C-alpha cells in the first residue's frame, strides 16, 4: 500500500538489524503488531509473510521461548525468507542454530495443506496481515482457516480495507480497481455478518484511516464510496457473545507492558485504576495472554446491555458508525 504507518520507535532499532536482502525485497505494508509487551512467548503467524519482514521483527519480540510462523505462495520471497533464519538466530539469539521462525508456502485460504508442514489447529497465539483479505479467493474459507488454527483466547490481530457501501458489480469486475485492493472490499457490516460466521463473534475496531480513490476514472466505478484502512482485533473466545452486557465487571491493568494498556478505541486501560467493563471483553481479557497483565473481577447479576461507557451508544451500533464517526 502506500497506507503504512510510521514504523513504531520500538521497532526502529530491531529493523536496523534485520538482513538489508530481506528489507530491499519486502512486499508491501508492515503486519501491524499488537503492544510489544504483549508478544513475550506468543507463537505468531503471519498471512502473506513475504521476505519475512515482519515474521524477522516479531521473533526477536516473541523472544526464545515464542513461535514465528510466515505463509506465502510466492516462490520468490520465501527463497529469500527460508536463506535468513541463521541469520536473525544469531543476530537476535547468539546462534545460528537458535531460530525461533520457520516459512510454509501455501494458499492462505489453507494453513493445513501448507509445506514443509500444515498449521494445526489451536496452535497460534497472534495471526497477523496487512492487506490480504481482498485479492483472497475466497473469504470465508479464510476466515474460517484463521479460526480453526487459533488457539482459546488467540486472536486476529490485522489491518484490511473496507468499504461504507457495497460496490457494484462493475467496480468488482474492474482490473485495477482489484489490484489496488478496492475491487473485493467488503462493506463493513457484510465483514461483520462474514467474520462472525466464521467464529468471530465480536470485532473491536483498534484504528481507522481514510482511503482516497483520486484517480477520476476509477472513481467513476465507486462514486460515492468511502473506503477505510481498518485495523480490527478478533478474538477466539469461547464465551463471547454477539452483544456487550454488563455482568458489574470492572478490569484493573497491573503494568509492565507500558504506562497504560489500550485494548481497542473504547477500552483505555491506565496503570492501577479499575475500569468498568463488559462481560466480552471480561472474557477476553481472561481468556487471552492478557490475563498476565489484569485483574479481572467476578461477574454479579445480569445488569443489561453495557452502559459504563463515555462511548456506549457507539459501543452497540453496527461496525459501520463506529468507523465512519472515529475517523472524524
Ligand atoms: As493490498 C493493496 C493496497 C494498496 C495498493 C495496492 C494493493
Ligand atoms: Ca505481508
Ligand atoms: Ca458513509
Amino acid at each position: 500500500c502506500k497506507l503504512a504507518a510510521a514504523v513504531p520507535e520500538s521497532h526502529r532499532k530491531i529493523l536496523a538489524d534485520i538482513a538489508d536482502e530481506v528489507l530491499e525485497k519486502f512486499y508491501g505494508c508492515g503486519s501491524t503488531l499488537p503492544a510489544d509487551g504483549s508478544l513475550e512467548g506468543a507463537t505468531v503467524l503471519d498471512l502473506g509473510c513475504g521476505t519475512g519482514r515482519d515474521v524477522y521483527l516479531a521473533s526477536k519480540l516473541v523472544g526464545e521461548h515464542g513461535k514465528v510462523i510466515g505463509v506465502d505462495m510466492l516462490d520468490n520471497q520465501l527463497e529469500v525468507a527460508r536463506k535468513y533464519v541463521e541469520y536473525h538466530a544469531e543476530k537476535f539469539f547468539g546462534s545460528p542454530s537458535r531460530s525461533n521462525v520457520r516459512f510454509l508456502k501455501g494458499f492462505i485460504e489453507n494453513l493445513a495443506t501448507a509445506e514443509p508442514e500444515g498449521v494445526p489447529d489451536s496452535s497460534v497465539d497472534i495471526v497477523i496481515s496487512n492487506c490480504v483479505c481482498n485479492l483472497s479467493t475466497n473469504k470465508l474459507a479464510l476466515f474460517k482457516e484463521i479460526h480453526r488454527v487459533l488457539r482459546d483466547g488467540g486472536e486476529l490481530y490485522f489491518s484490511d480495507v473496507y468499504a461504507d457501501r457495497r460496490l457494484s458489480e462493475a467496480a468488482q469486475q474492474d482490473p485495477i480497481l482489484y489490484g489496488e485492493c478496492l475491487g473485493g472490499a467488503l462493506y463493513l457490516e457484510d465483514f461483520r455478518r462474514l467474520v462472525a460466521e466464521a467464529g468471530f463473534r465480536d470485532v473491536r475496531l483498534v484504528s481507522v484511516g481514510p482511503v482516497d480513490v483520486s484517480d477520476p476514472q476509477l472513481r467513476k466505478l465507486v462514486p460515492d464510496v468511502q473506503f477505510y484502512s481498518c485495523t480490527f482485533r478478533c478474538f477466539k473466545v469461547a464465551t463471547l457473545e454477539a452483544t456487550r452486557e454488563d455482568y458489574g465487571q470492572s478490569a484493573t491493568y497491573l503494568g509492565g507492558i507500558g504506562e497504560e494498556f489500550k485494548l481497542d478505541r473504547f477500552f483505555t486501560f491506565p496503570r492501577e485504576k479499575p475500569v468498568r467493563v463488559d462481560r466480552n471483553t471480561a472474557e477476553i481479557i481472561r481468556h487471552s495472554r492478557l490475563h498476565q497483565w489484569f485483574s479481572v473481577s467476578a461477574e454479579q447479576q445480569h445488569m443489561g446491555l453495557f452502559k459504563a461507557n463515555d462511548s456506549y451508544a457507539l459501543l452497540h451500533a453496527p461496525l459501520s458508525m463506529q468507523v465512519e464517526q472515529l475517523v472524524s
